[PDB]
């Protein structure tokens, strides 16, 4: 009957997941989307269950937050890639139905005039403030493999405080100085808006974050829905996601309207 999409809480997560269900409804599923189930694992363990059949997750999450596979010398974008596909294959059923062309990785930011003053745009520089500075987490970043621990493994410091908020509230809060540091997202572009400066990851912390359409086992043997999934492989590309949510979070458009929209302008959908 439905195929219902998973979603962890931000915006493209939301904008994926009704583009998905719209394609499929447009080749005759119906589709349901639970906006906002859960964190990565909550998703993930509602799709092995199969509560849902699909959802949107980024390799290097999967890679070290689904599998907890051991971080090689080196991230590299198809390493990552084809041990997380044949990882979640061989452990769990999972099938990557398809790359969706855009990378949404975590990125350190700080407010861009705070580091114009004080000298900052590696990562490793804030080893000598991070005992000052507030960070300002997403629900995850805090606590799983690759993060706030990879940031001290690699780097050797962690921060003064840790506060933990909705993905959204990162932005702003990190804009009104509530917070000093954010785990910001690479596809949001309230980063460049709001005046904030991406650091770099220098000693190479951080994996690649490739968006991916994973499906439970059951669900792919469905060869006709696989294909309508493949009708999305390489479709948004970094740029493409980033002008989207810019869409949903500042001109505050509804998800779906976005993704319809989105839909009809590609030739593949009405």
């Amino acid at each position: 009957e439905r195929v219902v999409i998973g979603s962890k809480p931000f915006n493209e997560q939301y904008i994926l997941a009704n583009m998905i269900a719209i394609l499929l409804e447009e080749n005759g599923y119906k589709a349901e989307v639970k906006e906002g189930l859960g964190g990565t694992l909550v998703n993930y363990e509602a799709l092995k269950r199969n509560d849902i059949q699909l959802y949107v997750e980024y390799t290097g999450t999967a890679y070290n937050v689904i599998l907890r596979k051991q971080p090689p010398e080196l991230w590299d974008q198809q390493y990552i890639f084809d041990e997380v596909k044949k990882g979640l294959l061989e452990a769990d059923g999972v099938v990557v139905a398809a790359k969706l062309g855009f990378r949404d990785d975590y990125a350190l930011a700080v407010r861009a005039d705070w580091a114009e003053e004080n000298g900052v745009e590696k990562i490793s520089d804030l080893a000598e403030f991070a005992d000052q500075l507030v960070f300002g987490s997403d629900p995850e970043f805090a606590s799983r493999p690759d993060g706030l621990p990879q940031i001290k493994k690699v780097y050797g410091f962690e921060f003064k405080e840790v506060k933990q908020m909705e993905p959204t509230l990162m932005y702003e809060a990190i804009k009104n100085k509530q917070v000093d540091v954010i785990p910001a997202y690479t596809t949001d572009s309230r980063v460049d808006l709001f005046n904030l400066k991406i650091l770099e990851d220098d000693k190479g912390a951080l994996p690649p974050y490739d968006a991916i359409i994973i499906v439970n086992g059951n669900t792919a043997k469905d060869e006709k829905l696989i294909s309508v999934l493949k009708l999305l492989e390489d479709r948004i590309d970094t740029d493409t996601m980033r002008a989207l949510n810019y869409q949903y979070d500042v001109e505050k458009k509804d998800a779906r309207e976005i993704a319809m929209s989105f839909l009809k302008e590609q030739g593949l959908v009405k």
